[PDB]
């Protein structure tokens, strides 16, 4: 005949900063806004929390423990047999709760980030051999530039404005640079996209990403447990 | 005699990264929302444990296996003789039902992989087929530029700019080299466009695809089956 | 007094991907999101079903079929007079109802693509009227330039840089060159949009489109049909 | 006595593709989407019908005929004096509505055309008597560089860089080639916009239009009407 | 005791098709879409035919006439003292609703264009002052670049190449073009924007618009009026 | 005794042409569209006639005077002492009405009108003094690249190509060219931007409004207030 | 026994024009729209007014004063002793409490505006630093240039062509104009973007923001206070 | 014995100004609307006022204290034992959570600046790191061009437009150029994106926020809390 009450809610935005954050770097545009993710939360420990009053019912003797919306925070209540009681004990649970909640977010965060780490890398890689087929395009454009230059007899460039050269203009540079240009064909370098460069900056950020036990929280008190003055 | 517990619900977005991003090498924007992914596998795994539960009753000596929402969780139970007996024979039930839709998950990844790859490779040939009528137009359009480089007597390049020329302006690059660009047309390379380098993306992606037991989740544990300390009643 | 029961659901991605992707060349941004896809179909098997049952009661000897809700997967039954049974017999409707449904979506999906197919082609000979227009104009502009040309006495080229030429700056281009172009008017190629390559594209994919038995699914088992112990 | 039944629904896409494809000729992005079509399609059956059953009441012997929603697919019906008899009349009523309203929506169609044709065509000459504006102010531009032409004394061109010229810089032409120019004023063709030739080729597509027996359809059958094997009540 | 009966419903877009036209030379992206206009029409004859029997009560001696959903088909129905009879009647007030509804509809769509005709001719008027402004403006540079020809002694064009001239360039043409540019400042046209031909394109197709009676329409039979076998 | 009818519904779009132009000219965008616009409309006549109604009561000898949805149109109406009586106040409440709310929204519009003109003068001053700033920094410059032309002794213009210059391209243009420009800085017109245009446009529009009694209307009739043939109860 | 009635509702557009426009000029697209803008005043003068009448209750003698939906139009109602009475009294609270709501909304407004001000003044200093950055950069790829200038031996411009130049085109500037350009490295002006002058812009618009009397109004009246006629 | 009232609602959008700042100086477009921000807030100080509202029961001798929807405002509420005493506590109540929130948000804030911070640091090194790959390429081009300069025997510009060069078009330079930029290779400044310049910008900002006690408010005040001029019941 002593029950002892607390009141949690969301976590705050700060004290998920991180997480938000983490989930932008791996996610970017599809990452859920931060409301979805506080909502997200709370809703996942309060699920943690009925599930251990279930286990705690399971005993020789039953302890009990409740959750229910506070009318959105919730509210959760233990029983005890003395004042400090049902405290320590709710306290107790609360804590425990948090933590598996916690060890098990982090883990799976883990887990994300060393996929998207791999999945970036396989981006990259892919991208280079796309990279690698316009490259050896380019050349096989510079092998018949060649023979246009040959024949119009153009050695030197004949060309006074940089701009792009294209597969018509390209023997305007005349037959001596495309010569040049083909003999040292192994060592041109590719030529990126920005889309390659936004893959290397996200694997950057993704390796960048540090999970501690501060990088997330599952709610907030709004009253810490009570000690309860009027037994029952 | 005995209930065994257990509360379930969809797996998390970590257990599910690699799946999620099957579909976007296949699906692009079309690709489903991840939480909408979630929701799609627990339900998946909720209804093939509720086809479960009705075989086990469709049986010479019924067993009671159910499932319901916890409070969306699921609370989910079976009645053993034993507690233990509960206890392993829900587990073993779930396990049979994650196994069963895990594998015609991967089954049907597989074949959307399969099915990519092909309609991709032939988008690939298709947008060949149009690159190529590309490369015959202004294989044409150098031809008719050749006739007004004769008739100008323009025999060498009369332009000191860069920047890629046009049916009228083509003629400038004089007699010689347009002469040169028709003889050889046959070993003049096609210009593909950024789609076309879209596909070839997608597809080393589609090819790059590797499914395993890891791929795809179904489910999380909120609690794990309890071996009740008490009989049923 | 022995009742068979099945249970079928919307059939998976990968076993329709062939139709979503035909529904895709021939429809583009308009084809529909694969779940509508997939909601359509298993209704529309659903449908067919139902059918059958009150095609089945209207007999000299009714037999019956059921279909409603699993609660949304859908559960079918058939009553059967021995144990396998209302089997067999449910087996032999499930297949009835996915062959009937399956042929018409498949004549329907052809008559889709052949009719595509002869809107492409008229799409391609209208856009060649247009683009037929626009050299003619182009000529028009060139016959113009000529007077231009030889009255400012311009008669070889006076341009050194490549670039568009304009109805104000054809001249240019001087009186030898432009008396070429219209000499040759007939044998000028006419200049494509990409709006018309899309066309050719998808007319290209749309021929490509191979409709088998493979192609279009209608449901999944998500439990086949059962042999009963306990007879009603 | 006797009833006959059929369950029907919308046409499918593929029954439609003409009929859609016209609303999309003339409509554009404004068409409906395809399902909103179908949909209207079998609602104008489905009301029709059930302003037969009502003819077919104001009878001097009623007859009873029926439209409801089977389970939305439609469950329909008809009372016959014989097996045979309520079959083929439930048949004959579907045909003949089948029939009236495609010949409303055929008519209605066509009259669609022949109104677009119309707009489209008009559509140009107001759009001709625009580009012959500019064109117009474009000869008063050239005939203002005449005079800043020969007030400098640029008789021939001065400029080497093809790229249009603008009011200030048309001098640069030079006097003999502007002269020219404003001497052939009427005999110099109107520049046209990319929306001038999307109304051509929409005008073109319209006139293209074709509508047969096999444009439009508004019904499916699920079901064809059934010979009852046994008699009412 | 003898009631006839009929079913109506929206106009067919073809019907209206002139009507939806001109409602879109008027207001473009602002004209409603078709469905709205059709499920408007409709409702417009609706309420002025229950306004009609409203009108048909108040008499001497009362005659009945009915609107009402038919389920969204409308049914409307005359009670007669003979069979064809209520028709005639009946049929004669549907047609009369019909006229006062069009010829209200017709007087308000011309009102519209009249006045959207006067918005576009002061829209024209007014952006032509602003037009005049940028000439103005322009010929203010010149006189300026006029100052730096001058005192660079720069008095023929020094530029090669065409394309745009800006404030800090003008002097390239040098004086003997800028004073002359000044000279003819009167005459020097104004350059319109691509806002302003769009203003003159709509005043066009708005000057066009021709409201005759085959223009709106506001409903179509689904069943014309009946003859009555059984009265009442 | 008597009571009168008339029914009554929102005005007509070609009966608000002008109101709804004059929303538009204040307010671009965010203008109302126009359903919304008659709706506002019929609903500020029905509020202040439901506020006539209530006088009318409380009066030394009440007269009853009522509003309400007709079946959204409204069936209005009148309790008279004779026929005639009650049709001829009715008219004339209405016309009371339809007058008090008129001059409500005419005097509110020419507020909006007279505000809105100010606002638009601010908005040009203001983009003056940044149009004047950009004008300042271009000057600074300019006498910056004089260095460098003086440093490298550019005197002439050694560029032959029209294109904007800029801080570092500016000094090509030679000393003397430069100098220039800095000594008549004072005369220098400001650049403005299509922004500044846009603004100056919405002005000479928002001047060019004229509002008469034929801008604004809040009703149309269904049907006329009714002389009723037969007297009540 | 004797009570006084009045109808009010939400502002006109026209009387709330000029707060409309300072909350534009303040939250640019952030701004309420104008209908929300004044559902929300009308609803605030409700608010303080429900309020007055609690406080009127808690007096030595209470006074009864009432707000409820006139069905949107709010009606209020006070009860008086005589006939005007409760009128008077009524009139003197409306406007009671439309000057505590103006006061508020005066007071917030500046508020609003002068810490806008001071956010702005800031953003354009950061916007300073930022942009000093970039001319840092500049005369760095200059400072470099020169090398390439002095080791190719250019000293004299090479280009004759205005337009962008970038690091590797720089040197075409020649030593002698790059070399002045390092010597007056201080006096070279920041180049400024568009971002940056909507920001002075914004600056200049608020600061010119005049809260008047004027400026707000909270509701408007479709009936002034009555003088009742037959007591209770 | 006494009760006192008030009435309570969201702040002002004048007194949160600089909260609703902070927050989209941090998170730019993500920032939460400014209405949603005054409703978070008043419902953050009503939670807690509800959890005031029990501890003041879980007391020796309770304490009555409301918080309930005035009519959304808030009419909130004491019993006291004197018309002072209940007034007064109500008072010092409402400033006790007042106090307690603002107290908790102001943490919350600067914990978030802090976090940005740093999060906008890492990603200034990690796009350096990419700034630089872009430079190591672009020295490679170089290194190319050399050759192909050398192999034509260009040493001097031989270009005289402006206008960045390419792989291709780099030779175009000269090979003493060339040779000089590969040189002071080490000395060549990274080019930076405008992205690279939007978040240096966030992080000025950031650091410049400076949280106080006006920077966050919770609540206003309809209505002080009243002293009751008579007792309960």
């Amino acid at each position: 005949k002593w029950t002892s009450t607390a009141i949690i809610t969301q976590p705050d935005v700060g004290q998920i900063a991180g997480y938000n954050n983490a989930m932008n770097v791996i996610y970017g545009q599809a990452a859920p806004k931060v409301s979805d993710l506080q909502e997200t939360l709370i809703g996942r420990f309060s699920s943690a929390f009925s599930a251990l009053a279930e286990t705690l019912d399971n005993q020789e003797e039953p302890e009990k423990l409740t959750i229910e919306p506070s009318v959105l925070p919730l509210t959760v209540s233990y029983v005890g047999q003395t004042a400090e009681g049902a405290q320590m004990k709710l306290a107790q649970y609360i804590q425990q709760v948090d933590d598996k909640v916690n060890q098990e977010l982090e883990k799976d965060l883990k887990d994300n980030i060393a996929l998207g780490r791999k999945n970036l890398q396989d981006s990259l890689r892919t991208q280079e051999v796309v990279a690698q087929e316009q490259k050896d395009l380019r050349i096989r454009q510079i092998q018949e530039a060649l023979q246009y230059a040959n024949q119009a007899q153009v050695t030197k460039p004949q060309v006074q404005q940089t701009e792009d050269v294209t597969q018509d203009t390209l023997f305007l540079l005349g037959s001596e640079a495309l010569e040049s240009m083909i003999k040292h064909e192994a060592t041109r370098p590719l030529v990126f996209s920005p889309n390659y460069y936004q893959t290397k900056q996200t694997l950057l950020d993704i390796k960048n990403l540090k999970v501690t036990a501060d990088t997330v929280h599952v709610y907030r008190y709004v009253m810490k447990p009570t000690l309860p003055v009027r037994r029952d």
